[PDB]
């Protein structure tokens, strides 16, 4: 019945998110906190759906591709078709969306993004929750997470640390969309 869609997102202090195709840092307890809260499902037996650009594929690892546990929907005009079952390459956002609601052990879809992806979650129906991570400081990106306009959305008021790694400091943030709050 309801499926939420939400955004996973770490980003700098200018918005930043890429860097040369791949991520500008290496947060390994954040991003094993990316790996739990975007495969862990209420309902046991369901799964959880990550939609992501062509570029955020490249960018993994081909020995963690696709991302365990998690059903892989990959937006590309160019991608040969996937013949591992766990991976689906989809020609366009209503597309991928439309496949999503049609398999009924889906429970939630994570936008991981790319730009673009992010953009479409953000005029998504679906969309839900935002879970941005915070980072501090300026990594010289050359892509950034879409304008958003946070008026849009409440932001959940529990108590957050700072985090630091490796030297990279960062916090973590929830939004919601005013209309399911
Ligand atoms: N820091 C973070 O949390 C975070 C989040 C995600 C990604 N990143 C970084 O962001 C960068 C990549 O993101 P990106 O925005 O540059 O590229 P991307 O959006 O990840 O992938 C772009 C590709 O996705 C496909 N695509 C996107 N929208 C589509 C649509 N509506 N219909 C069909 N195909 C579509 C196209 O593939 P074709 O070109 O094959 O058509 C496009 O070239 C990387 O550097 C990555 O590390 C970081
Ligand atoms: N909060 C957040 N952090 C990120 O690093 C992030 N990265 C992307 C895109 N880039 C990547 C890069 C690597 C992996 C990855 O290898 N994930 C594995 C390993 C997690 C772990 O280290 O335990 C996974 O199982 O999730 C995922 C997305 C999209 N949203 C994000 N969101
Ligand atoms: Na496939
Ligand atoms: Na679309
Ligand atoms: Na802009």
């Amino acid at each position: 019945r309801t499926l939420h869609m939400n955004l996973i997102v770490a980003v700098d202090g200018c918005g930043g998110i890429g860097r040369n195709g791949g991520m500008p840092w290496f947060l390994p307890a954040e991003m094993a906190r990316f790996a739990k809260l975007t495969t862990l499902t209420t309902d046991s037996g369901k799964k959880n759906a990550v939609i992501m650009g062509r570029k955020v594929w490249e960018s993994i690892p081909p020995k963690f591709r696709p991302l365990k546990s998690r059903f892989n929907v990959v937006l590309s005009k160019k991608m040969k078709e996937e013949s591992n079952e766990n991976v689906v390459v989809a020609r366009s956002f209503e597309s991928a969306v439309s496949l999503l609601q049609d398999m009924e052990n889906i429970e939630t879809i994570w936008n991981i993004g790319g730009r673009e992806v992010y953009e479409l979650g953000l005029n998504s129906p679906f969309l839900h929750q935002m879970y941005i991570t915070r980072v501090e400081g300026d990594f010289l990106a050359d892509v950034f997470f879409p304008r958003v306009d946070y008026g849009r959305f409440i932001k959940s008021t529990e108590s957050e640390e700072m985090h630091e790694e490796k030297g990279i400091k960062y916090r973590y943030e929830i939004y919601t969309i005013k209309t399911d709050k």
